[PDB]
DNA sequence: CGCTAGTCGTC
DNA sequence: ACGACTAGCG
């Protein structure tokens, strides 16, 4: 997430219901839910035992969608970016550092704060997300796995209009350019909703309205794929978009201190991490799922040469991102864990 | 004083 | 991993 960019834009959000979209489509970023459905049953979780509390949690907000007559797809993460891998096997030794010492917790006595630290200690497997596959589908609600991000393929879905809104406690759908994006929505369906049209209200923008300077600002102020430089935040990335005229954005980050009237020497690697982290925003690979293609999330502009875009995620072959879309090819062994099959029964008609 | 980043507390 | 919120910094 884009850290504080829901309170710089606050003038761009308003409170809803999910009333709103009766009669209309909306995609969900799932593992927001299977994270706290998790969360629900961490002990039992952390310990191997069997519990499918995760799953009646998730299904609590799909049927609360359906009841207002929303046409919910829910969408799940799926392989890691080559930039990730490093960081989610880190993010693996810090959850199997609190089953130790959650472990250790509830021999000191210490339920409550052992119970807390369980929580943080759980990882959402596709195994998880398939059980959660599997109830949607009963259901009658589509699933889709994006080929790498969720963020991605719903920004996708949004973009090319087969979704209205997309529900998320992630911030980055913004700054991937989302038209509708639903935060912090609670199980009786309450939340609150940024349109993308709505930036214009925004006075700590200014001209930073627009998707390309707004993801540039995002980037500049530290996102998910490149951490910001020392002292920038959202009010002077904004600040240096504003002042700089120029559309070449690789310049303009190089004379950043000049803006800001700050002592900041831009390495050689930020420079590089800020072209990689656009390029990750524009290209990451997204599955359409009416022609059963795996796409970049924008066609490919000006020089930018395909081949060297490997970290915003691999090709693989048609077939192979189909069965990752449906739920039936694990992500972390690419062993077949289903036989679901569209057209032996809807998004993928 | 505006802002950014480090500490306490929780889904 | 999220945000409240606060201190301390430019
Ligand atoms: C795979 C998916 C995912 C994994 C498990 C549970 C919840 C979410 N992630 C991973 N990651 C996470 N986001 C949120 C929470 Cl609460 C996480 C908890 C544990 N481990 C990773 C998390 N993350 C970070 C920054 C992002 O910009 C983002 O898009 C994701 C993201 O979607
Ligand atoms: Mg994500
Ligand atoms: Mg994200
Ligand atoms: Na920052
Ligand atoms: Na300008």
């Amino acid at each position: 997430g884009i850290q504080g960019l829901l309170q710089f834009i606050k003038e761009a959000s308003e409170p809803i219901h999910v009333r709103k979209y009766k009669g209309q489509v909306v995609a969900v970023d799932t593992y927001c839910w299977l994270h706290k459905g998790a969360i629900a049953c961490a002990e039992k979780l952390a310990k191997g035992e069997p519990t499918d509390r995760y799953v009646g949690f998730c299904m609590k907000f799909v049927n609360m969608l359906l009841s207002h007559g929303i046409k919910p797809i829910l969408v799940f993460d799926g392989c890691t970016l080559p930039s990730k891998k490093e960081v989610e096997r880190s993010r693996r030794e810090r959850r199997q550092a609190n089953l130790l010492k959650g472990k250790q917790l509830l021999r000191e006595g210490k339920v409550s704060e052992a119970r807390e630290c369980f929580t943080r200690s759980i990882n959402i497997t596709h195994a998880m997300a398939h059980k959660v596959i599997k109830a949607a589908r009963s259901q009658g609600v589509d699933c889709l796995v994006a080929p790498y991000e969720a963020d991605a393929q719903l920004a996708y879905l949004n973009k090319a209009g087969i979704v209205q809104a997309i529900i998320t406690e992630d911030s980055d759908l913004l700054a991937f350019g989302c038209k509708k994006v639903i935060l912090k929505m609670d199980q009786f369906g309450n939340g609150l909703e940024i349109d993308q049209a709505r930036l214009g209200m925004c006075r700590q923008l200014g001209d930073v309205f627009t998707e390309e300077k707004f993801r540039y600002m995002c980037i500049l102020s530290g996102c998910d794929y490149l951490s910001s430089l020392r002292g920038i935040g959202l009010a002077k990335a904004c600040k240096v978009l504003r002042l700089a005229n120029n559309p070449d954005i690789v310049k303009v980050i190089k004379k950043i201190g000049h803006y800001l009237k700050m002592n900041i020497t831009v390495p050689e690697d930020y420079i590089n991490g800020f072209i990689r982290a656009n390029n990750t925003f524009l290209y990451q690979l997204v599955f359409d799922p009416i022609k059963r293609k795996l796409i970049p999330l924008n066609a490919y502009e000006d020089d930018v040469d395909p081949e060297t875009l490997s970290y915003a995620g691999q090709y693989v072959d048609d077939s192979i991102a189909l069965q990752i879309a449906l739920g039936n090819k694990d992500i972390n062994t690419f062993e077949q864990i289903d036989d679901y099959n569209p057209d032996t029964a809807n998004l993928y008609f």
